């Protein structure tokens, strides 16, 4: 049967890019205040700018909302690279290009921040879509999606199609361009090709999954599979890169260098710091390998694989000079906090966060960037033993 798209109201409701994030329009308060909000599957707080900042064009004004409720509690949120503090409260929240519902949700009103708001990102707050376990200050602060499901008939599922352009966009071009879809409460069949394959959510905190095998151009990286999930593996729309645990990063980079060895790249490129450029149109995609991550399947002793191209893991960037060159950064980098399947990975795939069934679905995205010779893939099944042993305790 031909694929029908059943959620037209929500298709094309995202804007942005992998480097700065993908965001959805939301409203907060009465009367509604419109804000652009980062879609973040790697955290669990709804947190919005609530005071002037050089990089905010607008912010939540609690004093103008008749429905604002003060929870009389502060929150201090330090990250590795950035921090903010704010004040907890609740208010009525809607998503204009979303389900036609309004819910009362927790909001962290951000009053001070450092290196959080990004100059030119276009978003004024973040929607943490992960579970209560990792909410701040503690798990009693109900996340947005939990509130939405509890207060409405919206099914306990959302799905994300993040659409990378495959070339740079400036702030203006991001504003004018569609960057993908967040389908709240369903799966839109127009957004993917081939089959959806599902991996279990190992535990409801992050969206944690288990990787059971890694290949570079079909060659097994051949590490003990626990290494791939040390100390966890998560799916995170709020991280740019594919991040890999240090030892896995070292082994993968060695293999990717060997596969691409017909051209020598400087250390700064492999470290994700320095851009590389080619004359317009001549990017040598074919010298770079595909990367396959095998995920635990839902059936005992079965796995499936997702395969990405260099069109996913090479992130388009503007030249530091003035040129018509096509330039990129290497968007795989090291982690000391486990594997992070970030935006550049998610751009390959339609990703179904099936909370109801405690599983994450992957299918090839209808908007993934590719060439005439190769496409991203989602394929299975494979016979794979002892997959639970790949999980780190
Ligand atoms: C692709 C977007 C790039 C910029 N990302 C952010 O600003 C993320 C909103 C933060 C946080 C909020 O908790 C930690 C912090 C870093 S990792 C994460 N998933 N979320």
């Amino acid at each position: 049967p031909g694929r029908r798209g059943s959620f037209v109201e929500m298709v094309d409701n995202l804007r942005g890019k992998s480097g700065q994030g993908y965001y959805v329009e939301m409203t907060v308060g009465s009367p509604p205040q419109t804000l652009n909000i980062l879609v973040d599957t790697g955290s669990s707080n709804f947190a919005v700018g609530a005071a002037p900042h050089p990089f905010l064009h607008r912010y939540y004004q609690r004093q103008l909302s008749s429905t604002y409720r003060d929870l009389r509690k502060g929150v201090y949120v330090p990250y590795t690279q950035g921090k903010w503090e704010g004040e907890l409260g609740t208010d009525l929240v809607s998503i204009p290009h979303g389900p036609n519902v309004t819910v009362r949700a927790n909001i962290a009103a951000i009053t001070e921040s450092d290196k959080f708001f990004i100059n030119g990102s276009n978003w004024e707050g973040i929607l943490g879509l992960a579970y209560a376990e990792i909410a701040r200050p503690d798990d009693s602060l109900e996340p947005f999606f939990d509130s939405l499901v509890k207060q409405t008939h919206v099914p306990n599922l959302f799905s994300l199609q993040l659409c990378g352009a495959g070339f740079p966009l400036n702030q203006s071009e991001v504003l004018a361009s569609v960057g993908g879809s967040m389908i709240i409460g369903g799966i839109d069949h127009s957004l993917y090709t081939g089959s959806l394959w599902y991996t279990p959510i190992r535990r409801e905190w992050y969206y944690e999954v288990i990787i059971v095998r890694v290949e570079i151009n079909g060659q097994d990286l051949k590490m003990d599979c626990k290494e791939y999930n040390y100390d966890k593996s998560i799916v995170d729309s709020g991280t740019t890169n594919l991040r890999l645990p240090k030892k896995v990063f070292e082994a993968a980079v060695k293999s990717i260098k060997a596969a691409s060895s017909t051209e020598k790249f400087p250390d700064g490129f492999w470290l994700g710091e320095q851009l590389v450029c080619w004359q317009a149109g001549t990017t040598p995609w074919n010298i770079f390998p595909v990367i396959s991550l095998y995920l635990m399947g839902e059936v005992t002793n079965q796995s499936f694989r997702i395969t990405i191209l260099p069109q996913q893991y090479l992130r388009p960037v503007e030249d530091v000079a003035t040129s018509q060159d096509d330039c990129y950064k290497f968007a795989i980098s090291q982690s000391s906090t486990g594997t992070v399947m970030g935006a550049v990975i998610m751009e390959g795939f339609y990703v179904v966060f099936d909370r109801a069934r405690k599983r994450i679905g992957f299918a090839v995205s209808a908007c993934h960037v590719h060439d005439e010779f190769r496409t991203a893939a989602v394929e299975g099944p494979f016979v794979t033993l002892d997959m639970e042993d790949c999980g780190y305790n």
